[PDB]
RNA sequence: UGCGACAGUCGGUAGCA
RNA sequence: UGCGACAGUCGGUAGCA
């Protein structure tokens, strides 16, 4: 049930990375932080991921449980971000404004460490949004840790966070 | 507001409808909210395609949902049929991906699609050409149509300059260059 | 006819990048060495490329042309090189000593740029050889140009060179 | 001469003999080609594996050619032919493959192959880690069998450590080493 | 040599180290 | 910033620049 919870967006570029073996693209992480949100009692969540991932894993970008992805996107869970290789070499649309775009049209928060500072720049509209609906995390080999306080001691619970309205 | 300063619109319905509802299934829904996106825009021209045997009542080995969508949008001379008929109980097809491709060039228009059409790349071109600059990718969001706001890479133009004829809308630009 | 002509031995992977866009794997390099030969009234012309080079061109390793590979291989006159990928990274087995073990092992000569400063020293036995039997070239945008005295001034012939019996 | 010293030997035939002819050409030519190479290398214990319907007469869609080299390898105790038979008009083939792996994992041998039996590595880890480090690939010019000096990368062990079970043959290594 | 550490070309992750 | 020129990881061609 999504009891006054809010939309999910996930930055699985991000969070695949930080993982496992921080060079590797590890998908498993994915499933972590997600499996966390669904045994959270989540609905509406959504990752987002450039699609030249389902290519063949390279030694220059290497990803492992590769498998992961589409299985995540026949749950409509999982989604691709444009890509393609125009003149041999590849195009990526830039999947970072995506995950706000949507979050921010959807009212909804960021699972991601990267800042964005390239777009609180672009639009000062988004810098407020992202300043107050960021969420972090950590991994700590298996397990998904995200802060009990996603702003600073002065902000908000974990809780009282990820959902609109807050039980006082 | 003025959408002589937009640019024709064509949009490959068969990878639409596809990549919308559960990827074996062929979803109209998904064409409809394609459509619309470009309509709250400010769209005036816009044409889709696709192969006409989707009339063909929803079979199990093709599966096909909100079929009735189709003949709303041909109605409204939005949606465009291509050739298909059976010769001897198969199917001929006449690949609708070069309707696309030959109408948006020839409109200098642009093509909604994930699919990159390398084998008409190969066979005209002039064509590669044009698909390489002209092809505007997609993703859904289940109910949602986001089309990049870089439809080429971070060096190439604005969502609405590649998607509008005239690219002159003041631009903002950054960095000294070379 | 093989009227007392050697077998001759060609390093594709040295020859297909020197004669297009040096950074690129120029296919029809290939073509026009062997074309030449062709033309010279040769029989007996074997290429080397390790065969990772049917891979699809990928920015790091650009190659043109890449279905004339196929096409000569399918006249027994291209061969490629032992390739896979082990562990995720590629295996290549070094075809540089194919090209020289089977022209050693034929008594023929080798097409190449390459001085094999490796080899040379690896074996004795084969340094003599190369010194002897290794046959230079310069391209000029779209014709295959060997030189008239493929050694010094003080060596032979092209013709009495990539025969074997000299005309006298 | 010691032959106890060297390694069991596993050939892939269905990949040597249409390696060997012009690919898509069955040439059992090239098997004798490949055998004859260790032998002459003083070995003992060779051992070939081939699906058994090859034995069938040359059919158009499955050229053969010098068919009867196959009989002779048989009766030499050689070759060995692989499960095959016709269950309803269809081929059952057992997938020769995986003989020529479960047999040189169980004498520790080394297998000659082209292919890296892809499918074959995940459904055992332990023998994705055996072929990784046992396969040994070749190249034929017209008539002759060509293996490589260095099976695996230039770090790797030479033609004859790898093709030899005692791998203390004096060795004559450069640099130094981190 | 010694094949790297580097010289050209180029990709993944980093917002200054 | 400014995304590069660079910092880590890594590939193709070079035998010393
Ligand atoms: C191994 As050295 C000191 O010649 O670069
Ligand atoms: C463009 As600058 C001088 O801040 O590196
Ligand atoms: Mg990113
Ligand atoms: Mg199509
Ligand atoms: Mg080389
Ligand atoms: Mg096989």
């Amino acid at each position: 049930n999504s009891d006054n919870l809010r939309p999910v967006v996930i930055d699985g570029s991000n969070v695949a990375m930080s993982h496992g073996n921080k060079e590797e693209f590890s998908c498993r992480g994915i499933q972590l932080a997600v499996d966390w949100f669904l045994d959270k009692g989540h609905k509406d969540i959504t990752v987002f991921v450039p699609a030249w991932r389902k290519e063949q894993s390279r030694p220059d970008a290497p990803i492992t449980d590769q498998d992961i992805l589409r299985k995540l996107e026949k749950e409509k869970i999982l989604v691709f971000t444009p890509s393609r290789r125009v003149q041999g070499r590849r195009v990526v649309c830039y999947d970072d404004r995506f995950i706000v775009k949507l979050a921010f049209d959807s009212d909804g928060i960021i699972v991601s460490n990267d800042n964005y500072r390239d777009l609180q720049v672009e639009k000062p509209e988004w810098k407020k949004f992202i300043e107050e609906r960021l969420l972090m995390y950590s991994f700590v080999n298996d397990k998904f840790m995200p802060p009990d306080d996603p702003l600073g001691r002065h902000g908000p619970s974990l809780e009282n966070f990820l959902r609109k309205r807050p039980i006082v």
